[PDB]
């Protein structure tokens, strides 16, 4: 069992870590057909999304994505310091697989 | 897959963006049949809604209509202000398909 | 699609708007087998509440009732300024059917 | 229809209402097998369950004891004054039925 | 029925209390597959887990389990001083079973 978000992230095929330590610049949500689904950016310019959910997601991640949405709505809200994202490097854009937050 | 708001209404028939950055000055939620909704206005300015999860939306679309509801009211409690918001245009008052928030 | 309470309220019958340009005074829950309800009163002692789920509402309310009981909290813990409320005057306390909160 | 708590925990057996009057002073929680449940006490000593969902709870209740923890949570966290809560005392803790919240 | 945080921890085997009156250092959450969990740590490098809901776990559990990642969320943010935390120290990191905050 991982004990932190790098070593956890390492455990799957293309993610990769970015690390931002910084509050969410903008928060963007969808409820648009086939595009429901939630936006963030930083000011430097990086964006990633937390997928619409579908068939590339187990059961048990379904849960777990509607999670990450409140998650990542509060942190905007409150402009809590994000500081690492582990994503799939093979979409466009990146997808959210955890975030971490520290001060 | 859009990385940003306007990207994204862009991908829809009858939409249009509309830019506020301002916060929400009225929230209205009702539990009433047939009108199980919420209603937003602005300050001097526009109303708009999040439709009643009707026979035009996709089983898909459902939670994400119950999380834009909840997104509306604790933006309008925290007053934070808001982006842009993306409308179906052939419904009154223009009714929401997704927001962006950012100061 | 009513672009504001009043206009909404007007759309059923047995009910009627209350204006009360306040805070809540009080918020009570019940877990309690066939009392699991939620009334508020305010500082004028109007008391209204949010109905038992029952017979009287069709599926599409369940949903909505469990929303406007998560907004009178919240409303309730930041003494957010509730401007009117629709209500069914054939129960009391009067039954919520909207809510409309303004600064 | 009950009108405020004190009615609505006349209305059952082995029942009475505890006036507090404070904000709470511990909030406990548990997700340990048989034992999911929620404590509070108060800084005079009294402490409080919400008893872990079971076989003495109809289903209306289930949602009711799970809205009933989350209310508790923020309660504690924004030092929110418990007026009354209504309480069976044929447990110990005494389990909580419902809560009011005022002054 | 356990009347405290210690007591309940003192049911189960492998479990310990660790008592940190302090606020919670750093929050992690996945929704990975197969690592839908929470990490999170103190500043004394104290790190502990919400575990994926697996085969150790009972149907009551799930609810529970949802709601400590919650829990540990809200905490977080609101920087609230978490008393004790209730483990299996059969884990690693610890996995965590209850949770108590006071002053
Ligand atoms: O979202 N879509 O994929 C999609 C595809 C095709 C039409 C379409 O518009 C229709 O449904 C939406 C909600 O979806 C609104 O109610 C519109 O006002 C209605 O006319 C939407
Ligand atoms: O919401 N509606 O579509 C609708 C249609 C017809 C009657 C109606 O009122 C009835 O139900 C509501 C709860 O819905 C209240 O319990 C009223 O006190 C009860 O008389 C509501
Ligand atoms: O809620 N009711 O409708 C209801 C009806 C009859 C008895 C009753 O009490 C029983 O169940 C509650 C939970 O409901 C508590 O566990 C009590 O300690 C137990 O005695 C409750
Ligand atoms: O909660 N219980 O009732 C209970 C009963 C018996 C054993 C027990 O511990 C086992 O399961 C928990 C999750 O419950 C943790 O994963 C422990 O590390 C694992 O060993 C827990
Ligand atoms: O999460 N997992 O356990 C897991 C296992 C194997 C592949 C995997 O990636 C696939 O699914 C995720 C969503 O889960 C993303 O959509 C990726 O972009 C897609 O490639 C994810």
């Amino acid at each position: 069992t991982p004990q932190n978000i790098t070593d956890l992230c390492a455990e799957y095929h293309n993610t990769q870590i970015h690390t931002l330590n910084d509050k969410i610049f903008s928060y963007t949500e969808s409820l648009a057909g086939k595009r429901e689904m939630a936006i963030i950016t930083f000011k430097n310019g990086a964006t990633f999304q937390v997928e619409v959910p579908g068939s590339q997601h187990i059961d048990s991640q379904k849960k777990a994505i509607e999670r990450m949405k409140d998650t990542l709505r509060i942190a905007y809200l409150t402009e809590a310091k994000v500081e690492k994202l582990c994503v799939w490097n093979n979409k466009t854009p990146h997808a959210i697989a955890a975030i971490s937050m520290a001060n």
